[PDB]
């Protein structure tokens, strides 16, 4: 007698759209900046329209309806709400807008005007996101700086539920820089495997978006971990904020800190922040309408102030 999950899943109109242009093409597929118009409502919420990059596969449509069935259960404010889809010749997923890309791009984009009240900031509103996610019985499976998107520079939430399953899975093609040592061997994932994730997410974001073990072919990964070798500590960080790291790649995951404690550690942290993250000029960087200005900016409404 599992619970019945009742969430609705929205079927939307091509009609109601407006593709204004690609914002990227990777491996996860094709995601095109858009603008949905619902008809009656005279509301425009701008959106993200997701895609696989192959034509109408029956396999394609699959696996979008699985990352759709998981999207359509959460609610949070640090994971994105699937707003629906919409049944065209291939499947297409349609959530919120997050103008400002992966949190990946952003910090590599503004190594240089980035405060640690900033970093600490994120560290919380993902622990917060993947805490959900654990109250949810739900495993991500795939987190790191690429899968976070920025909604503004004061508000990440978590994307991509490729990967991502609830309540062991017998593995394919899958990231082993990002991964636990069990997953990596055993192929065993679960809560404490994504504080691994999390883990590698948060030195992603102290190396203002490094690629971790840059230049050693993934092979090799297994053999380094257990070996007992783990990331450096970078530069801009304290041995507090370190520590925590390295407690995320424990070689017993019960060991490993639960999301949870991470959101209060790094809560506490960011009430006096350059005691943890030591930034060349960090009380000078502020970050950012004095942007945005798109084409008709009146009945403009953020898809977070929608549905609800
Ligand atoms: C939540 O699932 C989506 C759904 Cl249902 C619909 C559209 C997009 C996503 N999600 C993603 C975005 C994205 C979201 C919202 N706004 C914009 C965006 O894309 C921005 C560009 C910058 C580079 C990289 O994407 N981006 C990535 C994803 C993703 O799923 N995986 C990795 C990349």
């Amino acid at each position: 007698g599992e619970a019945p999950n009742q969430a609705l899943l929205r079927i939307l109109k091509e009609t109601e759209f407006k593709k204004i242009k690609v914002l990227g093409s990777g491996a996860f597929g094709t995601v095109y900046k858009g603008l949905w118009i619902p008809e009656g409502e005279k509301v425009k919420i701008p959106v993200a329209i997701k895609e696989l990059r192959e034509a109408t596969s029956p396999k394609a449509n699959k696996e979008i309806l699985d990352e759709a069935y998981v999207m359509a259960s959460v609610d949070n404010p640090h994971v994105c709400r699937l707003l629906g889809i919409c049944l065209t010749s291939t499947v297409q997923l349609i959530t919120q807008l997050m103008p400002f890309g992966c949190l990946l791009d952003y910090v590599r984009e503004h190594k240089d005007n980035i405060g640690s009240q900033y970093l600490l900031n994120w560290c919380v509103q993902i622990a917060k996101g993947m805490n959900y996610l654990e109250d949810r019985r739900l495993v991500h499976r795939d987190l790191a700086a690429r899968n976070v998107l920025v909604k503004t520079p004061q508000h990440v939430k978590i994307t991509d539920f490729g990967l991502a399953k609830l309540l062991h899975a017998e593995g394919g093609k899958v990231p082993i820089k990002w991964m636990a040592l069990e997953s990596i061997l055993h192929r065993i994932y679960t809560h404490q495997s994504d504080v691994w994730s999390y883990g590698v997410t948060v030195w992603e974001l102290m190396t203002f978006g490094s690629k971790p073990y840059d230049g050693i072919p993934a092979s090799e990964i297994s053999s380094i971990l257990e070996k007992g070798e783990r990331l450096p500590q970078p530069p801009i960080c304290t041995i507090d904020v370190y520590m925590i790291m390295v407690k995320c790649w424990m070689i017993d995951a019960d060991s490993r800190p639960k999301f949870r404690e991470l959101i209060i550690e790094f809560s506490k942290m960011a009430r006096d922040p350059q005691r943890y993250l030591v930034i060349q000029g960090d009380e000078r960087m502020h970050l950012p309408r004095a942007l945005m200005d798109e084409e008709d900016m009146d009945d403009v409404v953020d898809a977070d102030e929608y549905l609800i």
